[PDB]
């Protein structure tokens, strides 16, 4: 008989007594220890005062469970452990100031996502979400990497988009405050104002040009062509998205930039960064130069207030 704790949070620990000869599961239910199932398995003596993660039971761990993750789907908690058991084996290398990770079971799509997080402003909703992403800031990053993946319905080796993956994430975030005011002008139909807030006032599918976004794009109307441009925006952070095409970068007008090369799904991501000069973060990989022309998809700028001149 050895005695251990329990819990779903790492937080709220919740003491209990166990027999040897019954398995984990046959006692707390799933339960697992650093990702790994320990259903099935019996109590070693090891295993004598560490915490292991179980599955929610009764009430008050399904409250605790929701307090730090958001959620009641029952799978969250296997999903989370199943990609953590991996995460924790990948490497997380500090890259010009900022905690990547190498390459590793296609995880490219999740390096260009941290890389993002770590230089745009954002604050997540459930505390599980919000304390691994400051652990992450300080280099240890495989806890926030497995719950990107579980908050997504991703797992360990499925190809990964970075544009859906940042709108998964901006989805638990506090974007509230966030306010996009565009206008749309018909020849015929006459001009129409619409107002955008959250996840949609911070996002655009199009092009990727925040200059270009501010002068107008060619848009159909309800009648069939006409010009939506933007006129106001509030928010700490904008994300132009457009399918890969040849871009050129210059230093100074943009934070961060995600490069895709390759067939669609089967490609490989690489981020680009403006500091002194431009840096490319492919995986563990730096390099630098002060041009750069190449395959872009997603660019991330820099907000505050904005209110345009156009009467
Ligand atoms: C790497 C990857 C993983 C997954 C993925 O999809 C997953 C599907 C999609 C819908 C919901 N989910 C379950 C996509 C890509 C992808 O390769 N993503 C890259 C940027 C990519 C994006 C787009 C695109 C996005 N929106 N529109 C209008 C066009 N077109 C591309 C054309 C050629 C090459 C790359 C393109
Ligand atoms: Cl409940
Ligand atoms: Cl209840
Ligand atoms: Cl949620
Ligand atoms: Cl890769
Ligand atoms: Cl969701
Ligand atoms: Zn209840
Ligand atoms: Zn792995
Ligand atoms: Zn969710
Ligand atoms: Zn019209
Ligand atoms: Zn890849």
């Amino acid at each position: 008989t050895i005695k251990v704790f329990t819990t779903v949070d790492n937080i709220n620990l919740h003491t209990q007594v166990v027999d040897m000869s019954m398995t984990y599961g046959q006692q707390f239910g799933p339960t697992y220890l650093d990702g790994a199932d320990v259903t099935k398995i019996k109590p070693h003596n090891s295993h004598e005062g560490k915490t292991f993660y179980v599955l929610p039971n009764d009430d008050t761990l399904r409250v605790e469970a929701f307090e730090y993750y958001h959620t009641t789907d029952p799978s969250f908690l296997g999903r989370y452990m199943s990609a953590l058991n991996h995460t924790k084996k990948w490497k997380y290398p500090q890259v010009n100031g900022l905690t990547s990770i190498k390459w590793a079971d296609n995880n490219c799509y999740l390096a260009t996502a941290l890389l993002t997080l770590q230089q745009i402003e954002l604050k997540f909703n459930p505390p599980a979400l919000q304390d691994a992403y400051y652990r992450a800031r300080a280099g240890e990053a495989a806890n926030f990497c497995a719950l990107i993946l579980a908050y997504c319905n991703k797992t360990v080796g499925e190809l990964g988009d970075v544009r859906e993956t940042m709108s998964y994430l901006f989805q638990h975030a506090n974007l509230d405050s966030c306010k996009r005011v565009l206008n749309v002008v018909c020849k015929t139909c006459g001009q129409q104002q619409t107002t955008l807030k959250g996840v949609e006032a911070v996002m655009y599918m199009g092009t990727l040009s925040y200059e270009q976004f501010k002068k107008g794009v060619q848009i159909p109307c309800t009648c069939g062509q006409a010009t939506k441009y933007l006129v106001q925006q509030e928010s700490p952070f904008v994300m132009m998205s457009a399918p890969p095409a040849q871009y050129e970068l210059k230093h100074g007008t943009f934070t961060c930039a995600s490069e895709y090369t390759g067939n669609y799904q089967c490609g490989h991501y690489k981020h680009i960064t403006s500091k002194e000069t431009l840096y490319c973060i492919d995986g563990a990989l730096l390099t630098k130069s002060s041009e750069y022309k190449g395959p872009i998809t997603d660019v991330f700028y820099k907000e505050n207030s904005y209110t345009t001149t156009i009467k």
